[PDB]
């Protein structure tokens, strides 16, 4: 059994989502302490899992399956960071990560590790902190990274002391929720999705100075799809696109399901889809706007973005770029607002 890309154990939902807790008391630890490894796929799984099973009451109405739940994104995407090894250690000097060391170990040296551990685990301390889980008098134990000054903290309150913003931002999207038992009203969801893609963006913009090093572990193919994907999703981010699971199976299902390698050119990539070789070219589309721009393009297009209307004409966009119509980004982003830059040097 091997984790797939885009249908994760089979039918969408994550590689081994059964064996991933619903609830804390699942977990490990000793009476007085709950253990999580940040490093290990399954543990990261339920950091999330606990909070999707937490969370479910909000959604439940709306789909099958807690589905319309808008913390599936980065739980699809811990599938597919797994599924493709991009969990795994690139610089060769461990075998974590590696089907012959221990495949559900996540290298400190991933710069996808190294992104996506904070929505994983300072999420989790922040749902903990709003009551999600309810009264939880036992510590949190995670296991510490190897490294000297690492990017990955190991407890609530070096997380918090890091990354003070990331806490702050996640917290505000979980006491909202909690506000919903208090108060009866129905989930306003537009604004669910706000306060949650506020506490991503916070987080990727915190993580990616200290993780850009990591990018140096990849070819120069592949380390460009990491910077196309990062400033990509802080577009896609403004839009208020949904993160709930039909949309992140979507999105999974138009990335690489494989790390690229010198010689691939998006968007003739013979062993993909017409999707994911579009995908690739629209990725590197709003890297090339934000960089011609010198990020001024993100600037306009988040004032733009305040208009509901606008994130609406947005998402139609989004709608498009993932059913694999061709979109020249530059294009669009003019037809929404945006100056288009050329190139000056
Ligand atoms: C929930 O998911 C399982 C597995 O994907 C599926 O068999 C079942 O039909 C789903 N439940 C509903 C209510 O759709």
């Amino acid at each position: 059994h091997v984790a797939h890309p885009s249908l994760g154990r089979g039918d969408g939902f994550p590689f081994l989502w059964d064996n991933a807790a619903s609830t804390l008391d699942q977990l490990n630890g000793t009476d007085t302490t709950i253990i999580l490894n940040g490093f290990n796929y399954l543990d990261r799984l339920s950091m999330f899992k606990t909070v999707l099973e937490g969370t479910r009451k909000y959604f439940d109405s709306f789909a099958p399956n807690n589905t319309a739940n808008i913390y599936w994104g980065f739980t699809i995407y811990l599938n597919w960071i797994l599924a493709t090894g991009r969990s795994a250690d690139p610089t060769g000097h461990t075998t974590c990560g590696l089907a012959h060391g221990d495949p559900m170990c996540l290298a400190e040296e991933s710069w996808w590790n190294c992104i996506k551990y904070n929505p994983a685990a300072i999420a989790f301390f922040a749902a903990k902190k709003a009551g999600i889980f309810g009264d939880v008098t036992k510590t949190i134990v995670l296991a510490k990274p190897k490294e000297a000054n690492s990017p990955y903290c190991s407890s609530e309150e070096e997380c918090q002391a890091a990354y003070p913003d990331v806490m702050a931002t996640y917290l505000d999207y979980f006491e909202y929720l909690m506000s919903l038992e208090k108060t009866g009203e129905s989930i306003d969801m537009d604004k669910a999705q706000q306060l949650l893609w506020k506490a991503h963006v916070t987080s990727m913009e915190n993580s990616i100075a200290v993780c850009k090093p990591r990018l140096k572990n990849y070819n120069i193919i592949e380390r460009q799809l990491d910077r196309d994907y990062l400033i990509s999703l802080l577009y896609f981010a403004a839009t208020n696109f949904p993160t709930n699971f039909i949309e992140s199976i979507k999105f999974v299902a138009d990335m690489p399901h494989r790390q690229l390698r010198f010689g691939d050119i998006a968007p003739f990539i013979p062993d993909m889809d017409m999707k994911k070789n579009n995908l690739l070219v629209v990725l590197h589309g709003f890297y090339t706007v934000h960089s011609l721009s010198g990020g001024s393009s993100l600037t306009h297009w988040r004032n733009l973005m305040e208009s509901p209307v606008s994130r609406e004409m947005a998402r139609d966009m989004v709608n498009l770029i993932l059913a694999g119509t061709p979109v020249e980004v530059q294009v669009e982003l003019a037809k929404l607002g945006i100056p288009t830059p050329v190139d000056y040097k």
